């Protein structure tokens, strides 16, 4: 429920250009992100479902909040979300991965600015601005 901050429509700049939306799913266990982006001029879209995984017949959900991102090009990417105060961390695959997004919400919760980190290209800056 701490990911409620993400609910809304955001313009995205840096690494990609466009807009994304987060809506909570009924029951409040999963966030649905809709992605409408451009990268190198080409359209890049998909969805991502954010929440803990829980096996039917388990008492407790998973320890990690998780997501799977399904994109227009046919790839699937798995993340782990951590929100610790105003800092969001999105890990590729598992907490502590060499590739991750880290960003901080502005004091008004309307701007989330940070950067992707990974070996090779190093990463790149990204900012989201709440727009609706």
């Amino acid at each position: 429920r701490a990911l409620d901050r993400l609910i809304g429509t955001w313009r995205v700049s840096g690494g990609a250009e466009g807009t994304v939306s987060y809506r909570g799913l009924e029951g409040g266990h999963f966030l649905l992100q809709d992605i409408a982006l451009e990268q190198f001029g080409q359209p890049v879209t998909g969805v991502e479902v954010i929440g803990r995984l829980k096996e039917f017949g388990a008492e407790e959900p998973g320890e990690d909040i998780r997501s799977r991102y399904y994109d227009s090009r046919g790839n699937t990417f798995d993340y782990v979300y951590e929100l610790d105060g105003d800092t969001l961390t999105i890990w590729g695959g598992e907490k502590g991965s060499p590739a991750y997004y880290r960003a901080t919400f502005s004091a008004d919760g309307n701007t989330l600015s940070g950067a992707w980190v990974y070996p090779g290209g190093g990463g790149y800056d990204s900012v989201m601005t709440r727009v609706a």
